[PDB]
């Protein structure tokens, strides 16, 4: 329970992309050694959009496998599937009763729609608050969601002091947003349309290298870090720095006198070396699922033990008959 | 599982009124002998409005006690508290993903707001659909809610054939709407403002008799059944017929030559005889709670055994990892 953290990714495709891996999971890996961590595959969130059932099940497992292959350690952290812990939807109903309609209407994605698309930020708040979470490591695109979660927790604690932990949001600087390679002002997302700007962890590594070589850059022939003036170039530097461990300024210094072909070739090569061991791990975890299944089953038990107590505390404060 | 029915009442006050008792529970009592029945105290719904916790717990028990005192038979039916069965909120989240935003926006109460006030019709659909319910006995004010429930079930079964039972709505004719005694065009409701037009089951019987004697009537000095021309008079006849078992036309025939004082005096007396045995039963169930508690605990177990299987069927169809 020391420095408890919570985070999750939707099983909405066959592969995470660099945004997920560098903007979220890489932070998780650094945090798990000294933080008590719950890492969730949020399959309940996935069905806000129609999902093919066979694919949804398959992608749930492969999202968890990508956690292990990115270095999440089941001996140090808990990995579980959202839908296996009923407390999430129980708390979501309670929190929705403390969430203003206008609050939810102002959320960016909503602001065709279903109730699920309207209320998922409330389920997201429940996902975090159910585990007495102290810190939430996400990318920048989640900031507005977790401000709602903090507001609703404080509004609830107003009525019922000390019931819910109010979580701090932990959003990195450099990898807060990995951008699409074909449109470097737009964040890398699973729905860019064409995925030529999208780098998937489990895609054929030469296809990813090819996409990096075609990355949009500028006209200045000057490798320097300036995301607002030089989006493409700064993104590439961000990617290379993130997958290598080399600081951006050390890279920019080494790139003095170099052109953009050298920047793309080096980033392509670094990414290829990044994803090759990931793909080998995921392949084995898919071919031999017993290991992954035991991890998720232990995770669910642990998650349930924690989450159910939070729900019973909340229910007791509200005055429900227990 | 034969002719399975489901219905519920909110624990939002210290007493049901005649609307609840005649428009809903009286139908339940007639149905329970040859229908497999689940009767629910829907405490999750109550918190869409802020509730005092001590009161909420106390009113949950007293709503269940009023079920027993109105004749619900724990040997023939299941009585349970909504919040004790997690399946309700699990299915509510799924169904919300199949509910149009405009669908929910068109609901009468919504059409100040919270997400809970916006989404409670979806939780109501889950309440019913979780038990493979074939028939839902409600008053007229619930018709639009249960049309949503039927639509969402059919929309879900469209994707996933045969997963959910589509319930038939069972709404009585005469007691579909018991009207307020001071405003006979408005339905008896817990929030009329002044409760001089509201007849509570557990109020002092002489206070209720006094309210009936002050009931708004017309100017014609003619006792006949015509709800659109004679709202007050038709309501009184509806009430007397419902609490006595005497058909309306037999009563109207007996009232030939009589004035409205006779109608109010007879209805007051019939209601007093109705509520006196109810109050005696509820008093004992409040003073000695062991009986009620065992009923609700057995009910929760039974409800859970059924509802959890529905959720697992739904989850399997969606493609969740089980
Ligand atoms: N381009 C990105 N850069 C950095 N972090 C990202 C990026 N995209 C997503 N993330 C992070 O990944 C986590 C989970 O996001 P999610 O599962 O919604 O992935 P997504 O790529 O946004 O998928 P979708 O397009 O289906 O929403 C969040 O912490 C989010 O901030
Ligand atoms: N005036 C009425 N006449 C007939 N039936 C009624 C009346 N009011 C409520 N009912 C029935 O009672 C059941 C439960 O309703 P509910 O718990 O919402 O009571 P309510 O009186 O409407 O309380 P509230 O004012 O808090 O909504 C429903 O089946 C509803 O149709
Ligand atoms: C459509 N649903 C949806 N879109 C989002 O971006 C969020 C994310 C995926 C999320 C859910 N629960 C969490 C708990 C912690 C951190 C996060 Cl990032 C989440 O939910
Ligand atoms: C604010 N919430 C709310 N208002 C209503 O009128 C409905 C009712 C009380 C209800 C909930 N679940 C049910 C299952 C079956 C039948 C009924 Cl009547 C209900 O819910
Ligand atoms: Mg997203
Ligand atoms: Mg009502």
């Amino acid at each position: 329970g020391s420095r408890r953290i919570f985070s999750g990714v939707q099983p909405t495709s066959d592969s995470l992309h660099l945004g997920n891996a560098l903007g979220a999971v890489a932070q998780w890996v650094g945090l798990q050694d000294d933080h008590d961590a719950f890492f969730c595959v949020v399959d309940l969130h996935a069905i806000t959009i129609p999902q093919d059932p066979e694919a949804l099940r398959r992608r749930t497992l492969i999202t968890a496998a990508q956690y292990l292959a990115l270095g999440i350690d089941p001996g140090r952290a808990t990995i579980f599937v959202q839908s296996q812990v009923p407390a999430h939807t129980q708390l979501a109903w309670v929190l929705g009763c403390f969430t203003g309609f206008g609050q939810a209407s102002r959320m960016t994605q909503f602001k065709a729609t279903t109730v699920g698309l309207f209320t998922y930020p409330v389920l997201q708040a429940a996902d975090v608050l159910a585990y007495d979470t102290e810190l939430v490591p996400v990318g920048e695109d989640q900031r507005q969601h977790l401000e709602l979660a903090r507001d609703v927790a404080q509004r609830f604690n107003s009525r019922f002091p000390g019931t819910l932990v109010v979580p701090d949001v932990l959003i990195p600087k450099m990898t807060a947003k990995i951008y699409d390679l074909q449109d470097p002002t737009s964040k890398m997302s699973k729905s860019a349309g064409t995925d030529a700007g999208l780098i998937n962890l489990l895609d054929d590594p030469a296809l990813s290298a090819k996409k990096i070589r075609s990355a949009v850059t500028d006209s200045e022939r000057d490798i320097r870090y300036d995301p607002d003036v030089k989006p493409g170039v700064s993104n590439l530097l961000n990617i290379q720095s993130a997958v290598t461990g080399t600081d951006i300024d050390v890279l920019v210094d080494g790139y003095a006198g170099h052109g953009y072909g050298d920047l793309k070739k080096d980033t392509a090569e670094a990414v290829v070396e990044f994803v090759n061991p990931i793909q080998a791990r995921v392949d084995e975890l898919t071919a031999d699922p017993a290991e992954l299944e035991a991890v998720l089953a232990a995770g669910a038990q642990r998650a349930h033990d924690v989450a159910s107590k939070t729900v019973q505390r909340v229910y007791d404060r509200l005055g429900f008959l227990l």
